């Protein structure tokens, strides 16, 4: 009975999400750009064991523009929880407010508003939605507080507007308060649930693609075996997943923020993970890092409860990694 839709499902987090989804035995229908995206996917599946009879993939060329969902929502009237996992891809910026922060904006409306009118028999909406909109960064860090599944990032609209790096940020912040403001404003019968990631690594689904460049995230881990440091909170990709099925599945997770980080990391500390347990790529050497003193503490206990389960940690995070290269 419960069909779960999963947008942009060849990502490295909906990967993992769609994995997760067939290891439970859900029916599963991912959006993917291409036919060819799709039977590659449908492919991978087939090749793990899994039972690719619960995966169909609808193709959605572009997942932020209007009515994007419309013929999918027509098309499987069954769907019953509708993951949107994916915003759109952005590239060189040269208008903020144009390039980064409105088709993130529009992108999440755009997509409500076709659940909404073509997606009749939905329950709940999951929104893939970011740690960057619970705590603040650069000079609005706020390093030794606490931040937790009900904190905010303070930055402003205009504050986003000022470069790149900041309109990302504030896209995270902004879209998310784009969905808050459509459930007070229209109502839907359907209930949502956030899932806040930081920093996601760990290994893909299924597959390799190139072992030269893996997604963005990843490249912090990447980059190493291949550099620009990085701080923060990490969680894996496999815990990402599996709170995408808690999201929907528990009553307790309506109007929830999941705060999807585990523990402080380095990227200098990952290359002694490296270091360490990858004898035979003794690599290469930095020293420019920050310093964790730049990052609020994170109080997820009401995240990890209900989550139920134990996250895994940085080193077979990082060693799983590691293993599919
Ligand atoms: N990884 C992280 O550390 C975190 C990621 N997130 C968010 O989660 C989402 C995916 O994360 P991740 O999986 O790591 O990124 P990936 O690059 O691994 O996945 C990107 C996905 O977005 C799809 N996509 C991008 N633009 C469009 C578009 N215009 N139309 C249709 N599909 C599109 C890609 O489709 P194709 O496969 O066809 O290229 C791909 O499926 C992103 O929105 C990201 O901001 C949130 C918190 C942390």
């Amino acid at each position: 009975e419960t069909v779960v839709f999963v947008s942009g499902a060849t990502g490295f987090i909906a990967q993992q999400i769609v994995k997760t989804l067939l290891e439970a035995g859900y029916k599963t229908i991912g959006s993917v750009r291409s036919e060819e995206k799709g039977k590659y996917l449908k492919s991978l599946i087939e090749s793990a064991g899994l039972n690719s009879n619960l995966f169909n993939y609808v193709i959605v060329k572009d997942i932020g523009a209007k009515g994007a969902f419309n013929e999918a929502l027509q098309a499987h009237p069954e769907v019953t929880v509708f993951l949107h996992t994916a915003s759109p891809a952005t590239f060189e910026i040269h208008d903020v407010e144009k390039e980064l922060l409105k088709p993130a904006i529009e992108g999440t409306i755009n997509a409500l508003n076709a659940i909404t009118v073509y997606g009749k028999n939905v329950q709940r909406v999951v929104i893939t939605s970011s740690y960057a909109a619970v705590a603040g960064f650069a000079n609005l860090a706020t390093p030794g507080k606490e931040v937790n599944e009900e904190s905010w990032n303070p930055i402003t609209y205009e504050q986003a507007l000022e470069n790149p790096f900041l309109g990302y940020i504030g896209s995270k912040k902004f879209a998310e308060k784009a969905v808050w403001n459509y459930i007070e404003e229209k109502k839907p019968k359907w209930d949502v649930t956030f899932v806040n990631p930081a920093f996601v690594l760990g290994p893909q689904a299924f597959a390799v693609r190139d072992k030269s460049k893996l997604n963005a995230s990843n490249e912090i881990i990447n980059s190493l075996l291949t550099p620009q440091q990085f701080v923060g909170y990490f969680i894996d990709v496999r815990d990402v997943a599996k709170a995408h099925l808690i999201a929907f599945e528990k009553n307790e997770t309506v109007g929830q923020r999941l705060l999807l980080a585990n523990a402080p990391f380095s990227s200098a500390g990952i290359l002694d993970i490296i270091e360490k347990d990858f004898p035979n790529l003794k690599l290469d050497k930095s020293k420019s890092p920050k310093f964790e003193e730049t990052e609020s503490v994170v109080n997820n206990e009401k995240t990890r409860r209900i989550l139920g389960f134990k996250f895994i940690d940085l080193k077979k995070s990082v060693d799983d990694t590691i293993k599919q290269l």
